[PDB]
C-alpha cells in the first residue's frame, strides 16, 4: 500500500493494453468503413450478460478511441 | 469475428474490476486533496518519458473512481 504501489499497477495495467498484440490485432481487424456499426456490434456482445461493470465500459472506450483516432 | 474481440475487451473490464490490489489501493485514497493524489500518480506513470495511450486510459479508470466518491 502507497502512491508508488498504485502508479506501477496502473503502469503495468496500461502498458499491458497497448503491447497486448492479440488485443491490437483484433482491433485493427475489426473495420474502418463505418466506426459507428463496428462500435454497437462490438457493444453489444460484451453485454450480453447484462454485466455493466465499470472496467468493462472502459475496455470499451479503450477500443472506441482505436477506432476513431 | 467481432465476437474474440468483445470476449478480450469484455475479459479486461473484468479483470481491472477483480484487481483487488487495485481497487484496494484506490479506496484507500481518503485525502483532503484529490488532485496531488492525481498528479502524484500520474507523474510516477510516466516518469520513463512514454505517454501511451494505454497508460492515460488506466489513468483515466483511476481518476474516475477518484473523483466520482464524494
Amino acid at each position: 500500500a502507497s502512491t508508488k504501489k498504485l502508479s506501477e499497477s496502473l503502469k503495468r495495467i496500461g502498458d499491458e493494453l497497448d503491447s497486448n498484440m492479440e488485443l491490437q490485432r483484433m482491433i485493427a481487424a475489426v473495420d474502418t468503413d463505418s466506426p459507428r456499426e463496428v462500435f454497437f456490434r462490438v457493444a453489444a456482445d460484451m453485454f450480453s450478460d447484462g454485466n455493466f461493470n465499470w472496467g468493462r465500459v472502459v475496455a470499451l472506450f479503450y477500443f472506441a478511441s482505436k477506432l476513431v483516432l
